[PDB]
């Protein structure tokens, strides 16, 4: 099945990305706090509900959220100046907080539920966020003998998400603090954000549109 490309709203991080996030992929963005992750999944979460002429993949989106750092009114605002319609966008994103690790483990199961509902309907899950990936493995296995525990949980919640990326055609995006696609971001001067790929650079700005060059 053709991969679909999911915009960013930055023409330079798109260009960076071969175009845009993926489907049957999970594109891991690394950086510090404050770095912009959390915008850049606030974006995404609006530009994949556009049609595809305009960069996104008339797609539904399931969010698990582990830092209640997600915020329905960002959503809105960005959705207004992107050409979409606020309530509209925010009625086909599923939101889900994870209480800790192995809640977060479960639901990427109970995700499927949905994603096989819509499947063939017009708008199709299309993107799956987890921001954080990792908040709770690292907050939970701690001391002797953990860090084998932590990995393997990890291993296999990402296998998880693999399989629905390949298996229902979708772009898996996650956040990390400091994958088949890793993307370094930081901040800079102006306020500007710097991404590059790990294993040139793009660069934007946080504004009312989400991100944009
Ligand atoms: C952290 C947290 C708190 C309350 C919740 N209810 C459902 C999920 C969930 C997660
Ligand atoms: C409503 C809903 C149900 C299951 C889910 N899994 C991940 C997000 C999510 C949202």
């Amino acid at each position: 099945a053709t991969i679909g490309r999911i915009s960013t709203g930055s023409k330079s991080l798109d260009k960076l990305l071969g175009g845009g996030i993926e489907t049957q992929a999970i594109t891991e963005v690394f950086g510090e706090f404050g770095s912009g992750k959390t915008q850049l999944a606030h974006t995404l979460a609006v530009m994949v509900q556009l049609p595809p002429e305009e960069g996104g993949l008339n797609g539904s989106v399931m969010w698990i959220d582990t830092e209640n750092t997600f915020r329905p009114e960002r959503i809105r605002e960005i959705a207004q100046n992107r050409g979409l319609d606020p309530d509209e966008v925010l009625k086909h994103i599923a939101y889900a907080r994870a209480f800790n690790s192995n809640h977060q483990m479960l639901l990427v199961q109970q995700a499927e539920d949905m994603i096989k509902e819509l499947l063939n309907t017009d708008r199709p899950v299309k993107l799956l966020i987890v921001d954080s990936l990792t908040s709770h493995f690292r907050s939970e296995y701690i001391g002797r003998g953990a860090l084998a525990e932590r990995q393997q949980k990890l291993a296999k919640h990402l296998a998880d998400l693999h399989r629905l990326a390949n298996l229902y055609d979708i772009a898996v995006f996650v956040t990390n603090q400091v994958a088949t696609l890793r993307v370094y971001l930081r901040k800079g001067k102006g306020g500007k954000r710097i991404a590059r790929l790990i294993d040139g650079e793009a660069v934007f700005s946080i504004t009312e549109k989400g991100i944009e060059d």
